[PDB]
């Protein structure tokens, strides 16, 4: 799992985190943020969403070759198997990658997929290739941003910091936006839960108040299930739909803006 030195996918992951580390600049985000911060690009349900990722791979993720949509049942599934009283931590499952419908829309995968990373300061050594891959980024060329604070205050907390720029934050962004009605711990997991070199890597915690070591936890409990059940074995879907579809309508009901 999570294997960066091996792997039958390896060739097409190291070629999207060269690329998207070598093009996530702080002009980039702070663009794309604008870009996609109104959610009018579309008009859907969850459940239409979730389907449209039928038609999504990712690029970025060596242990998956198969439409995304699944990866989001499974992914539910886990975390509804080993926490039944939670039904909000359910559909943050099936929820948290909808992101990636920005990859349909003509986005880049580097642009819309993978780890993430803060910009604006330099990479950290758990960064997914660190050493090979950051090269030709103008940021570091920058003395603004070639620190290793760089444009930010010490525990700024993350909330304050330009991530680079995916479905992480667009996602988060987007519930807000709609006002899903789910805990603020789900919102969190969401919005940094591709952010590997912070709750695995154990790096970036110059840039952490309290609040997010306090949040740690949580995100590491949604990385194993979001990790661990990837599995070319696919769910049944149609069985599964009405179940999910209960918990929609209980949080992020009808029709929402992306
Ligand atoms: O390849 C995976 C995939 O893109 C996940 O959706 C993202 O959250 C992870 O950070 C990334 O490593
Ligand atoms: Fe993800
Ligand atoms: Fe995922
Ligand atoms: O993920």
């Amino acid at each position: 799992f999570r294997n960066y030195t091996s792997g039958p996918l390896l060739d097409r992951v190291f070629t999207t985190y060269k690329l998207m580390h070598t093009h996530q600049t702080v002009d980039f985000v702070s663009r794309k943020r604008i870009q996609y911060g109104s959610f009018s690009y579309k008009k859907m349900t969850i459940m239409e969403a979730v389907g449209m990722l039928d038609d999504l791979v990712d690029e970025s993720d060596p242990d998956v070759d198969f439409p995304n949509s699944f990866h989001a049942f499974q992914t539910a599934e886990g975390i509804r198997k080993a926490h039944p009283d939670k039904d909000w931590f359910h559909l943050v499952g099936l929820l948290h990658d909808l992101g990636k419908i920005m990859a349909l829309w003509g986005e880049p995968q580097w642009a819309v997929v993978g780890d993430t990373f803060p910009v604006g300061c330099r990479p950290q050594a758990s960064v997914v290739f660190c050493d090979s891959t950051f090269q030709d980024n103008p940021d570091l060329q920058d003395p603004r941003y070639s620190t290793e604070l760089g444009m930010y205050q010490p525990h700024c907390g993350l909330e304050n910091v330009l991530m680079s720029w995916g479905h992480d934050e667009y996602l988060y962004q987007m519930m807000k936006f709609n006002k899903f009605s789910l805990p603020s711990e789900a919102f969190y997991m969401i919005r940094f839960h591709s952010f590997y070199p912070w709750h695995t890597g154990g790096d970036y915690r110059q840039l952490c108040s309290q609040q997010d070591l306090d949040m740690l936890p949580w995100v590491q409990e949604f990385n194993k299930f979001d990790l661990y059940t990837k599995c070319p074995d696919l769910p049944d879907v149609e069985s599964l739909r009405p179940y999910y579809q209960g918990l929609i309508d209980k949080y992020c009901p009808g029709t929402l803006s992306w």
